[PDB]
């Protein structure tokens, strides 16, 4: 198996949310986090030709899928988190060896 | 070293804390997340005949051991955190290359 | 790439975060948990005679780098969060296959 995180924007989450759920895939969890982002400043030049680095509100997706699930589910998440704008977040993918189901004890693992 | 999560019902906590606590296990955190879970609706025909898809609390268990207390860790987890109805959660279990106390600088660190 | 988490104290999350940033680390994430902790208790003897194990606030930290700046950014974090006092918390480094920033689909993956 295999374990996907995102940190997106707070708006975004049930657009995510809802792609995510409508493509089958109900396994989500998220949590509410702090990270740096930047803020626009006042300005008479340009969008964006200043601005500031604040610790901002986000949110942590996290997703345990089967190996051959990750490229569909990160396809999905970054078509649905994105915006075109800096601070949409990143996905990443690392190792999870092994999975119970509390109710039945049932267990899926990796082999060496 | 292996990470050991935990996803379960908020009311499940004081049980599988303690649990843990009394067992030797003190190195655990907790963070509140949110998921999607079964909500029975209205019926007169039986329990479940029908009910909807919510997005809840729930809470996550993490806790990094020794790769030969991990069968033991799960054990009481599993123990502690069964209800035996849908919705108990589930047990992730990932790699942890090393770990470093912070007070002392004190390594731990798997080797190739 | 490899995944640093943290689990410090409290008041200490603007210093950590302060020294990251100024040393060019700004992809910090910080999320709020729960851990047991030790409380001194009242006594004549000396100073930590007696205390009890509760259960109290902290904060992780979590920190996505490539694996040639990992021990840097292990110091820095150390330098920053010790207090010397028993409960200053641990670092667990883990591995991260691949990461995608959403805005643009960019990938950066791990060879087998
Ligand atoms: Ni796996
Ligand atoms: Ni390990
Ligand atoms: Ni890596």
């Amino acid at each position: 198996m295999k374990k996907i995180e995102a940190i997106i924007r707070p708006f975004k989450l049930d657009e995510v949310k809802i792609a995510l759920v409508n493509a089958g895939i109900v396994g989500m969890t998220v949590s509410e986090v702090r990270g740096f982002g930047r803020q626009k400043g006042q300005t008479e030049r340009y969008r964006g030709a200043e601005y500031t680095v604040e610790f901002l509100q986000k949110l942590k997706l996290e997703i345990v899928v089967e190996d051959a699930q990750v490229d569909t589910v990160i396809d999905k998440i970054v078509a649905a988190a994105r915006t075109g704008e800096i601070g949409d977040g990143k996905i990443f993918v690392s190792p999870v060896d092994q999975t119970i189901r509390i109710r039945t004890g049932e267990k899926n693992a990796d082999a060496i």
